[PDB]
């Protein structure tokens, strides 16, 4: 990438600004922008690319073969009772939250067993996290 | 990418701006812009590209072969009892969630056991997460 | 991609913006834009471009052959009991949620088991979350 910008309220290439309790009052404004922009990005010049899998198996004898790529969760448990007893009393349970295995963004690439590439891989994640606001 | 902004509230490329409780009296605005853009991205000069899978067997014997390819689960197990016993109680729950394996984005891309791949790739995610507001 | 854009309240390429509780009196604007774009995007200048699969077998035995691709989910077992037990009381459950394996977005691609592939390969996604809001 190039220009990545984070700002949190306000983004102004030119701001002529005022809030309240201002008098504004005999203001002569004379501005002239002269923006001019090249991009030129990602070039590629090649003259051959060449890619292959080649696998050549003779006389051979195979026995047993397991394969297993990334990823592999196996016997997973969870367990979370919640047991709760009462006895005259006054529950006040205003903000609460019982999470398990909660997610926002899962972003899964180039995720393989054999792989051959050429080329640009970019990612760009941008975000306001804010779980809980309670008053 | 080139050009990717976050903002919260106000994008402007020009602003003559004004809030409440502003006297805006003699105001004599003379404004010009010349803006010129190039964009010239993704250019790609190939005067060949050779891509294959060869695969060659032989007189050869194969057994107990297993492939698996990535995001195997397996064998998964929840177990959320919510046991709630009440005796003459005032039970108040406002803002109260379970919220169990809860996604929001997700994006699965070039997921294989085998892969032969000539380019570009990219992943934008924008987004403002808020998941609990309770007043 | 090349300008990709977040903003939460207004984009505006020219604002003359005024709130309430102004007093707008003698303004005299004179305004001019000049704008001028140039996009050349995705260009792709070849000559040959060649791809195959070539699989061959010759007087080869071949048993307990098991191929399985990605995403492979098994055995699977959520329980949630919720056993709710009342003896003279006053339940108030306002704002309360049971969610289980509740998803937004699930963009699936080139997911496969073998996968020859030229080209350009692009994910934007754009959001504003917000899960719970009670008053
Ligand atoms: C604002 O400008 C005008 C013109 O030049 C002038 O007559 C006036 O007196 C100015 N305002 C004040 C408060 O002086
Ligand atoms: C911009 O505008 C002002 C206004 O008078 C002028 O003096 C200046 O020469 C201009 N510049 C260009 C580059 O146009
Ligand atoms: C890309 O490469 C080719 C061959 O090498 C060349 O003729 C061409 O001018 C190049 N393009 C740029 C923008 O440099
Ligand atoms: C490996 O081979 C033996 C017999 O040769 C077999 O009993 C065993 O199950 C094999 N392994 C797996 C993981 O299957
Ligand atoms: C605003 O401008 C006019 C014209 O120049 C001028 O007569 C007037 O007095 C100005 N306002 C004030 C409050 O001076
Ligand atoms: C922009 O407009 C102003 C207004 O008078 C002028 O002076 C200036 O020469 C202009 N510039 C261009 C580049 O057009
Ligand atoms: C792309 O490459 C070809 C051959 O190398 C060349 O003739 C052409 O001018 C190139 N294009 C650019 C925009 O550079
Ligand atoms: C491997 O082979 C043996 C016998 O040769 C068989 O009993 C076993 O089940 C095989 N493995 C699997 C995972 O099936
Ligand atoms: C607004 O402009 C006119 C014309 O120039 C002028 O006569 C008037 O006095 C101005 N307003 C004020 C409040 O001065
Ligand atoms: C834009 O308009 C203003 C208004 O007078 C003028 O002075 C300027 O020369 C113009 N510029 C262009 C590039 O047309
Ligand atoms: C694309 O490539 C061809 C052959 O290399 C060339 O003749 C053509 O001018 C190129 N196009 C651009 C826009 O560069
Ligand atoms: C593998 O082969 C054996 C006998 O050769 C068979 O009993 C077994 O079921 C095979 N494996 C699978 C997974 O079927």
């Amino acid at each position: 990438s190039i220009d990545v910008k984070y700002i949190g309220v306000k983004s102004a290439y030119v701001s002529y600004d005022v809030q309240k309790r201002t008098i504004y009052l005999n203001i002569t404004n004379t501005l002239n922008i002269t923006n001019n922009n090249y991009y030129s990005v990602e070039v590629e010049n090649i003259t051959a690319q060449v890619q292959f899998s080649k696998t050549v198996i003779g006389k051979a004898r195979l026995n047993n073969i397991t394969i297993i790529g990334p990823l592999d969760m196996k016997q997973i448990d969870y367990t979370v009772p919640t047991v709760i007893a009462e006895e005259m009393s006054y529950m006040y349970d205003f903000c609460t939250l019982i999470s398990i295995k909660v997610h926002n963004i899962v972003l899964m690439m180039q995720v393989t067993v054999t792989t051959t590439y050429f080329g640009h891989s970019e990612q760009i994640s941008q975000e306001r996290y804010q779980y809980v606001d309670c008053g």
